[PDB]
């Protein structure tokens, strides 16, 4: 009876997911604080431009973006937070990847976003179909549900 653990792994796009994750590192018990980077190119900062990227990875018309990290074992983590950028309508598929890696391990899995207040119903469902794999206890955004989530 000492089996529990809490890791936190997000996606920082460009100055936002930052101020969030050292927030909720500091308002969590004696968590660690991990970091995910992508391929270089995979996508620009535009509207329009960016959205056809971010829907070749979804139509099936493409494939994923890869990730730049080492091989951690996940199964020794009770809690797994996830931090994630938020494009015009729906993420660049990011947790898409790791997921993939990550899909037989057990815990407690909440996957929460950064945002500009918006398409935050987009989001979900997008998670969701991305995402139907391993155990979420909650989707939102920002650090207004933390408190649940690391109890």
């Amino acid at each position: 009876g000492m089996a529990k653990k809490t890791l936190i792994l997000y996606y920082s796009w460009s100055g936002e997911t930052k101020k969030m994750a050292e927030k909720i590192n500091s308002e969590i018990k004696d968590s660690e604080l991990k970091e995910v980077k992508v391929s270089e190119g995979t996508f620009d900062a535009d509207m329009y431009k960016t959205s056809d990227i971010a829907l070749d990875q979804i139509q099936g018309n493409k494939d994923f973006p890869e990730i730049q990290l080492d091989n951690i074992d996940y199964n020794n983590y009770d809690l797994i937070l996830i931090g994630s950028p938020v494009w015009s309508g729906y993420p660049a598929t990011p947790i898409k990847t790791l997921l993939d890696q990550m899909k037989n391990y057990r815990g407690e899995v909440a996957s929460f976003f950064t945002s500009a207040g918006t398409n935050h119903k987009a989001y979900v469902s997008h998670f969701n179909e991305w995402a139907d794999g391993l155990n979420v206890i909650g989707v939102a955004r920002d650090d207004s549900e933390v408190d649940k989530w690391s109890k």
